[PDB]
């Protein structure tokens, strides 16, 4: 099993079952659940693991800036083959070693196989260099809610299923080590699509804010596990959690 990189989570709900899919549902922006996920990502990178990012929602230059806040120099991890990025945002919006761009028509129908090919290509590099040895592989999709900017809800629901179908049989997932994956979902946006991603995830953590008379209270709710509520705040970039009664 694998650490959450947050001691309170390891203690209260246990470590992550290897190969799980984890959904971080940031219900509102003020909760900063996204920052909890970036913290986890930064810790997996700093601990010399392999990380693949599907950078869906934000310009690459913004991802680089965000990660710099966490003491991660993205270019160094890219050039040293620790980090692979599929720049989905740049691919959709028409705008570096280790950064893959998706070419051609990007539809709810074509995207799954195009991702699988990119993933296979990253994993072939890692395998050739023997970089899986003694390392864990993690994936991060930031953020799966971004698809609603380019696909209809109906298209997104079909896309999620076709993706699962491709992953069932493709060499990228059957002929190489598999990863442990984190999906971020920002906001609500479409309840049906959110229902599908909740169902597909092995773990679901939901973050949300409460306006108090004396300030904002941020909460993390453990909605789903394979087998709990926390209040949190930040010390610099480090999330500090307290299990609630």
């Amino acid at each position: 099993s694998l650490s959450w990189e947050i001691e309170e989570l390891d203690r209260e709900i246990g470590k992550i079952k290897k190969h799980s899919l984890i959904l971080i549902h940031e219900e509102d922006a003020s909760s900063r659940g996204k920052d909890i996920l970036f913290y986890i990502l930064s810790r997996k990178l700093k601990s010399d693991n392999l990380v693949g990012m599907f950078s869906i929602s934000y310009p690459l230059q913004l991802i680089i800036r965000i990660l710099s806040r966490f003491g991660v120099d993205v270019i160094k991890y890219l050039e040293n083959h620790r980090l692979a990025i599929v720049d989905t945002f740049g691919s959709f919006h028409g705008i570096m070693p280790g950064v893959w761009y998706l070419e051609g028509m990007l539809s709810s129908e074509t995207l799954p196989i195009k991702y699988a090919k990119a993933v296979e290509d990253h994993k072939k590099v890692w395998m050739d260099l023997n970089l899986f040895e003694g390392r864990e592989l993690y994936g991060f999709a930031i953020s799966m809610s971004g698809y609603l900017e380019v696909f209809t809800p109906e298209e997104t629901l079909r896309y999620l299923e076709t993706s699962a179908e491709v992953r069932y049989g493709h060499p990228a997932y059957k002929k190489y080590p598999r990863g442990t994956n984190f999906w971020l979902w920002e906001g609500v946006k479409d309840k049906r699509v959110l229902l599908s991603v909740y169902r597909r995830a092995d773990y679901v953590l939901k973050t949300r804010s409460s306006l108090g008379e004396n300030g904002i209270k941020r909460e993390l709710l453990v909605i789903k596990t394979p087998k709990v509520r926390f209040e949190y705040e930040f010390k610099g970039n480090e999330p500090k959690l307290r299990r609630e009664g």
